[PDB]
C-alpha cells in the first residue's frame, strides 16, 4: 500500500534475483565480488527508501550516498571498455550466468519504478538516490550480461 | 510511470523470464526455435508498446501485426494436438524446463494486463495487438509446459 | 484490471516461483512435501481470491480457511527451532535451494499485497484469509531459506 513499502519490497525482489545469478550462474571471483557488494547494497537501498527522512536525526543514517552511485558508474565504464560494439540489439539471455543476470535487470527497473513513485509520494520526505542507484544498476547489469556472454549475445533480428 | 513505459518493461521482464528457461531448462531443438521466434516478437511488441501510433509514418514501423497472433495460435494446435486430457487442474512445475515455462508464463500475463492498461489510457495512441500476443502467448506457454512433462504434470488435489 | 484478478495472478506467480524453487532447488523428501503442499495451498488461494463471496452458497466452496494458516504458523515454529540466532541481518541467497526460496518469498511478499488490495477494493466480497495466509508464507520462505543453508546465510555487512 505505502510507497515507500511497495519500493522497499521491490528492491527486495530486486536482490533475491541478484542471488539467483550468483547461486545458479557460477561467476568467477571478480564477478562474485561485484555482485556481493551489489547485494550489500540493495540492502542499505532498502532501509533507505523504508525510512522517513528526518531533520537532524539522531542515529547513523543509513542512506544511500552518492558515492555508490559513483562506484556503479565507475564498474560501468571499466566493464564496458573491454566489449565489441553492438551490431544488433540485444534479447535477454545467452549463458545461464548472463540469462540471470537479465532476469535480475529487468526486476531492478521494476524497482527503480517504484523507488521513482516512492519520491513523487513523499517528495520531501525520500530521497532519490535510491531511485539512481537502481537506475545505473541495471545499465551495469546489462554490461555484465554483455561480459558473461564470451560467445556473442543473442541478436534480434528484423522480421524480413 | 508513463502506462507505455511499464507495459513495455515487463515485455522485456517476460522476455528475460524466456530467455531463462532457454538457458536453464536445455529445451530441445524444436522448442528452441519456437522459444527463439518467440523472444524476437517480444522485442517487437515492446517497441510498438513504447511507440505511439502517429499517422502516415515515414518510417518503416515496428508493429506486432495479426500475423503474429496467428502464428502463435496455429503453434498452440499444433502442439496441444499430441496432448492427453487433463485430470485435474495443473500446478506449475515439473521438470526444470516446465517449471521454467510456466515462470515465463505467469510473468507474460502480467505484461498482458500492463499492456491492456495501455490501450486504456490511450485507445486512440497504443495497438491493442501487443496485448492480443500476449494473451495468446501465455496460452502457448502453458501448452509447452505440459509438452515438456513427459511424465505427467504436477495436479491439484481436493483438500478432502 | 479487476483487484481480484490482478491478486489471483501475483498468486499464480508466487506459485510458479515455488515450482522452480523445487524443479531446481532439489529439495530432501520433507521439504519437498511442505513445498508441494504449499503449491496446492496457492491454488485454493486463487481460486478463493478470483471468487466473489457469496450468501449460502449451494456449490462447494474453495476457501483458504484458518486450519491453513494454522498449519504454516506450527511449520514456522517447528522449523525456526533448529536454527542458531542471527548475527546480522540476511541477504537473500546462498545455496541454489535458498536462493530460489528468497525468490518465491520475495514474489509471494507481492501477492500479499495485491490480496489486501483486492479486500480493500470488496470489503465485503472478499476474504482477508488468502492475505493472511501469504503473509504467513513469506516467514515460512524465509525460515525454510535458512534451512536450506546448511553453512550459513549471506550476510549484510556495515558500510564501515
Amino acid at each position: 500500500t505505502d510507497a515507500r513499502l511497495v519500493a522497499y519490497a521491490d528492491c527486495d525482489e530486486a536482490n533475491a534475483a541478484i542471488g539467483a545469478a550468483l547461486a545458479l550462474g557460477h561467476p568467477d571471483t571478480q564477478i562474485t565480488d561485484v555482485l556481493r557488494q551489489i547485494q550489500n547494497d540493495l540492502f542499505d537501498a532498502g532501509a533507505d527508501l523504508s525510512t522517513p527522512i528526518v531533520e537532524n536525526p539522531k542515529h547513523p543514517p543509513l542512506r544511500i550516498a552518492q558515492s555508490y552511485i559513483d562506484r556503479l558508474e565507475g564498474w560501468c565504464d571499466a566493464y564496458n571498455a573491454g566489449l565489441p560494439a553492438l551490431k544488433s540489439f540485444v534479447l535477454p539471455g545467452g549463458s545461464p550466468l548472463s540469462a540471470l543476470l537479465h532476469v535480475a535487470r529487468t526486476v531492478v527497473r521494476r524497482a527503480e519504478r517504484s523507488a521513482w513513485a516512492a519520491v513523487d509520494a513523499h517528495p520531501e520526505g525520500v530521497s532519490v538516490l535510491p531511485a539512481k542507484y537502481l537506475n545505473r544498476l541495471s545499465d551495469l547489469l546489462f554490461i555484465l550480461s554483455r561480459v558473461a556472454n564470451p560467445d556473442g549475445d543473442v541478436l534480434w533480428r528484423p522480421g524480413g
